[PDB]
This record gives structure tokens, sequence and C-alpha cells, in this order.
């Protein structure tokens, strides 16, 4: 019954999440470590910014910084492209263009060293306005999600997706972040390539008042469906 990639997730298990950025030749480092519980579809990570002050808003990062943690209901597990890939892992190939301002891509490998989850990335972001809305640190802090639709991508034998994020801005107007998204799995042996169906995420972010360093705790839910 319970698959390989599936059995690494029945339990607890712990993520790390390491990411190297330049957004117009400004760069940083983030670090994260937390759980994750695909079960309930639960994420807990706290986030550091190694590098002194973080130069781009801390959610306009949460899309980059593991959706092999979703819960996929039982009739919908044929569709867990993530899991399946596991353990040797997935490439995860973003663009993120933000309107009126610039673009990230983001390549991360997603993959187990030993019994952790590990999510390494590399971010690019180009084409911002110093003192734009990104730049300039304008955003609000939490973010609102709606449904990620999920479809297979046959050349890539992964998925890919495109979806849509807001951000309320401090002057009362809403940056848009348009997602584009391709996943190839990095070994050779077969994965699910799933039917269309969403993911549906929610979250929290917030501070830890004993943390002096840039930080961002997160708490998340996602979960699948779509599919009968």
């Amino acid at each position: 019954m319970v698959s390989k990639g599936e059995e690494l997730f029945t339990g607890v298990v712990p993520i790390l999440v390491e990411l190297d950025g330049d957004v117009n030749g400004h760069k940083f480092s983030v670090r994260g470590e937390g759980e994750g519980d695909a079960t309930n579809g639960k994420l807990t990570l706290k986030f550091i910014c190694t590098t002194g002050k973080l130069p781009v808003p801390w959610p306009t990062l949460v899309t980059t910084l593991v959706q092999c943690f979703s819960r996929y209901p039982d009739h919908m597990k044929r569709h867990d492209f993530f899991k399946s890939a596991m353990p040797e892992g997935y490439v995860q190939e973003r663009t993120i263009s933000f309107k009126d301002d610039g673009t990230y891509k983001t390549r991360a490998e997603v993959k187990f060293e030993g019994d952790t989850l590990v999510n390494r990335i590399e971010l690019k972001g180009i084409d911002f306005k110093e003192d734009g809305n990104i730049l300039g640190h304008k955003l609000e802090y939490n973010f609102n999600s709606h449904n990620v639709y999920i479809t297979a991508d046959k050349q890539k034998n992964g998925i890919k997706a495109n979806f849509k994020i807001r951000h309320n801005v401090e002057d009362g107007s809403v940056q848009l972040a348009d997602h584009y998204q391709q996943n190839t799995p990095i070994g050779d042996g077969p994965v699910l390539l799933p039917d269309n169906h969403y993911l549906s995420t929610q979250s929290v972010l917030s501070k830890d008042p004993n943390e002096k360093r840039d930080h961002m705790v997160l708490l998340e839910f996602v979960t699948a469906a779509g599919i009968t």
C-alpha cells in the first residue's frame, strides 16, 4: 500500500532550507530550520537572514522558501508528484514577476539528505526599482494565498504551475507577483504525473521578540484538492 516516497513522510520530518540570493547586486543568504508533517499538511519553520538585513521583504520569499509536505487525501494519492520523486528529489524552477518592478528567477533542489528534507535555493533578481515596493520594503508582512493549480509537464517528467500572489503595499495599493513554476525529478526512476488538481495554503508569519536578527517565523498548512 504505502510507496517508498510516501513512507518517508508518515511522521514528522526535520527540514533545512538554505537560500543564496542576489537582487540588483544586493547579495544575501537565508537559513531556515523546522519540521513538516505531511499527514496534517503542517509546516513550522524559523528563518534568519545570515548576512544582516534582508534587502527584499520576507513575504516576497515565502513561496521560494517544500510542496512535498502537502496533505494529499487518500483518494488523490496517484497525483502526488512531489513525494513520488523522493528521496532523490526534484528541481523546482520559478520566475516571479513583480508588476511594475523586477523579476526573480529561482532554482531549488528539494531532496532528502539523510533523514532531513533539504531545500537548497539560488535566487537572482533583476530590473528592480531601488526605491520601489520590494527594495524599499513597502509591503505588509502576512500574505494571502488562493488555490494553486498543478498540471503535468510531460517534457520535464514533472509538473508545472502558474499562480498570482498579491501583497498589500503601505500606500494602499496592491503589488502583484506572477509566478510560473516547473519541477523536474532529480532521479531517473518513475514518478507520478498528476491529473489537474490544486494545492490550498494557509499561513501565518510572525516575529519572535527574543530574536535580534532579521527573521521570519512561519506556520503553514497545505492541502491538495480537486479530484474525488
